Order: structure tokens, then C-alpha cells, then sequence
């Protein structure tokens, strides 16, 4: 419990190396997201209550990875639409 410095439970620190991909398409998929980032641990998908909406989660190995990729690409113009990058280490907010 002593640790050196991390009185936040390391809960909101994991989302720092992860970001949400948006503006995707009904054709793109984790593959295109994994092919666009090619620098994260893995990407997740996200649609409506039950219908592809074009959203996907993305967790990199570190904030610099999710950030360098989210910025180095940001959109990457794919499926006729650039995949939007929505971080989640200090921006999103959903009391849950």
C-alpha cells in the first residue's frame, strides 16, 4: 500500500493510454482500427443499442502510444470518413 506515488487507485490512469474511435463506418472494423493505430494493445467496437454506429474503443500500451497514434493519425481518412479519436484519460465523463 505504501507505493511510491499513486493515491488514485490507478483507475483513471489506465484510460490515459486508451481512446475511443468515432466517425468510423459500417464497413470499417477493429482490423482497420488495428491497421490505423498499429501501435495500441487492442481496439474495441461500439454501435447503437443494437446497430453499428461507427464507434470503437482503443487501448494503447501507454498514453504516448494512444496519444501519438490518436494524433499521428486522427481520422486516417478511411471508409470515405476519417476515424475520429476520442481519448478518455481526462476528458470523457459518465458517472457509473
Amino acid at each position: 500500500s505504501h507505493m511510491l506515488e499513486d493515491p488514485c487507485t490507478s483507475k483513471k490512469v489506465r484510460a490515459a493510454r486508451t481512446l475511443l474511435a468515432k466517425n468510423l463506418s459500417f464497413n470499417i472494423t477493429e482490423d482497420e482500427l488495428k491497421e490505423v493505430f498499429e501501435d495500441a494493445l487492442e481496439i474495441r467496437l461500439v454501435s447503437q443499442d443494437g446497430k453499428s454506429k461507427g464507434i470503437a474503443y482503443i487501448e494503447f500500451k501507454s498514453e504516448a502510444d494512444a496519444e501519438k497514434n490518436l494524433e499521428e493519425k486522427q481520422g486516417a481518412e478511411i471508409d470515405g470518413r476519417s476515424v475520429s479519436l476520442y481519448y478518455t484519460g481526462e476528458k470523457g465523463g459518465t458517472r457509473g
